[PDB]
């Protein structure tokens, strides 16, 4: 109508959208360069005009909380606060919330994932029912997308249903378009502490599902990633970049015309093999278009592409590579200047290879139209970042993910003051220590965290004491002060014996007993001054 | 989920008398039916929880109990249902009555 046409042209994506669907050139365009256009920065990073991502999220009696509500930030937020306090739940939420997203990008009137009956609902919710609410942001044309996700408990009083309507709308535009012309795809990724697990050496063969586009968006929720699916695609790859499928194709060409000439010369027995030779050229060919077709990155800047993103994100990992030993294809990584298999790998260097692998995947299927696809859309949960990461490690891990991934929104939690350090305090929210379960708000904690020093963090952060309490040797430079200003200043027999066991116990040259010299000398010239006087 | 009444038209054509279901049945009957007004329950559950170490297991009796009398009151007409005491006896005789040698 003129009311839509008027919204359209002022910049409204559903407007836009609802016409074309109507008609159905002008208003296609309109949504395809909504979602397409973008400009890059003085960093030389590719930025989307129209950013998605969550903006908002509101619990109401959702496993521990009566009532919850959280602002996220739109490049990082980190959640902190005792075990039990309900981080892995918050995240959990979103993830359902972003199922609905993913449903519906794969199939029209696709169904997400629904809040569980026994689990989400709190245990002494006096309404009996649970929701989770979420508003997500998509430019200025869509400032709000709100998403309600629903549960009521068991015994049923009346059903409670989900919203769920503006996330398929969303999910449609992004479907639809696409469909007509390939765009690129926001990724969607939980990784949850199940991502630390064995791996199986035991590579299945490309049966061709992992070269599928949308298999990116395979299990992305499940919270493990599929490392699996990785190590598959990343073979099949390698296996292609050795191997072109034109000169097949010339060389099925070659074949199916000398077969054709055979077949004119009067050798009618062949007539059955050149039918299945032009079958498997005209499946060669249509390959060969789909792949020219869907305007992809050829296989060798993909495979490049990750190795980089790998090598540049994974400390120990220098390099990567498949090799043919025996008969079976082998990746091989030079961890620590050492050549290894994957298997070989420690856990926390698999564990975060990984994680960072599963992504890269993803995002260099789900973005084949930029120049670096690791610059993609997409909101990524992490549960417990610093997972069998060494302190070196958790100085680095935040800085290098950003740097890899710089449009991603990150959710992650953490109980690392180390990682804190490298994180400004207007993307932290807190909880409360002595929450029981009736807290509004998480906040932001007073002192700034980026470039403070860690026990600083575990005492005003964290609310750890810098040494540990239950130790008595802990408190004995405190015990020694005490004694020494019982006596006056002056070393008496009991203040020695404590002097020579902090002496004895924390070695000549430790700080503990420079600081007892230094109550020594002060205390003796504070004394000498006091007699003066 | 609970037992509801209409469960007994399920799988009545066909997948019906199997052994398994019915031990497992039968032993969960037995663990609700080991151990009276919901107001006067309510005050029972209170005045209980008010007491409340040795006690602890009584009041979670009761609790359950209130809760099933709550449901119950809720409950509908169409799914209106004997005790789980009841029906545990019913089949019991039924056993007893129908096969061979079994007292
Ligand atoms: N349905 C529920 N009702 C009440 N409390 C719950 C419920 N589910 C979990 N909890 C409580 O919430 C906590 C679990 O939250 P979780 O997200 O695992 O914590 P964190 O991630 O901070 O370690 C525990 O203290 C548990 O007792």
């Amino acid at each position: 109508t003129k009311q839509y046409e008027r919204k359209a042209k002022g910049g409204n994506l559903l407007s836009a959208f609802e016409l074309y669907q109507r008609n159905s050139g002008e208003w296609f365009e309109m949504c395809r360069d909504y979602i397409q256009d973008g400009h890059v920065d003085e960093s030389g990073i590719f930025r989307p005009d129209n950013a998605f991502y969550l903006r908002r999220l509101t619990l109401k009696d959702f496993r521990r909380f009566s009532l919850l509500e959280i602002k996220l930030e739109e490049d990082l937020t980190v959640i902190i606060g005792n075990n039990g306090k309900g981080k892995t739940s918050i995240l959990y939420a979103i993830a359902k919330t972003l199922s609905w997203f993913v449903a519906n990008i794969l199939k029209e009137g696709g169904s997400g994932q629904r809040l569980s009956e026994m689990t989400d609902i709190k245990n002494d919710a006096e309404d009996r029912y649970s929701d989770v609410s979420s508003t997500f942001f998509f430019g200025k044309g869509l400032k709000s997308v709100p998403i309600r996700l629903s549960r009521s408990a068991l015994g049923t009083a009346e059903r409670r249903d989900s919203e769920v309507k503006p996330a398929k709308d969303l999910a449609d535009i992004w479907r639809v378009i696409n469909e007509v012309n390939t765009i690129n795809l926001p990724t969607f990724a939980l990784y949850n502490v199940e991502r630390s697990q064995p791996f199986n050496r035991n590579i299945k063969d490309n049966t061709g599902r992992r070269e599928e586009r949308f298999d990116a968006y395979s299990q992305t929720l499940g919270g493990a990633g599929r490392f699996d699916h990785f190590v598959e695609w990343y073979i099949y790859l390698h296996k292609r970049t050795v191997s072109d499928i034109s000169s097949s194709i010339k060389e099925l060409e070659q074949q199916v015309n000398d077969l054709q000439r055979t077949v004119d010369g009067g050798m009618v027995s062949v007539k059955s093999l050149l039918e299945q030779m032009k079958f498997k050229l005209s499946e060669a060919i249509e390959r060969n278009d789909a792949a020219v077709s869907s305007r992809v990155l050829t296989e060798s800047v993909q495979k490049s592409i990750v190795e980089k993103a790998i090598c540049s994100v994974v400390p120990s990992i220098s390099n990567i590579w498949v090799e043919m030993i025996t008969g079976s294809d082998l990746v091989k990584v030079t961890n620590d200047g050492h050549d290894v298999t994957i298997d070989q790998l420690s856990d926390g260097q698999r564990v975060f290879l990984s994680l960072v692998a599963d992504l890269a995947r993803r995002m260099v299927m789900l973005n084949p139209l930029l120049e670096n696809p690791l610059e993609g859309r997409g909101i990524v949960l992490i549960d417990e970042i610093e997972l069998h990461l060494h302190p070196k490690w958790q100085q680095e891990v935040i800085l290098n993910l950003r740097s890899a991934f710089p449009n991603i929104q990150f959710i992650i939690t953490t109980h690392s003051p180390i990682v804190l350090s490298t994180i400004e305090k207007r993307c932290i929210r807190e909880f409360e220590p002595n929450d029981d379960g009736d807290q509004s708000f998480l906040d932001s904690p007073d002192m700034q965290t980026k470039g403070s020093e860690n026990a600083q963090i575990l005492e005003q952060v964290m609310n750890v004491h810098s040494t540990p309490p239950g130790i008595a040797e802990s408190h004995w430079l405190g015990n020694f002060e005490l004694l020494l200003l019982d006596n006056s200043g002056e070393l008496d027999n009991h203040s020695q014996v404590l002097y020579d066991q902090i002496k004895a116990h924390f070695g000549i040259d430790s700080i503990e007993l420079k600081k007892a010299d230094s109550l020594i000398r002060i205390n003796k010239m504070k004394n000498k001054l006091n007699k003066i006087r």
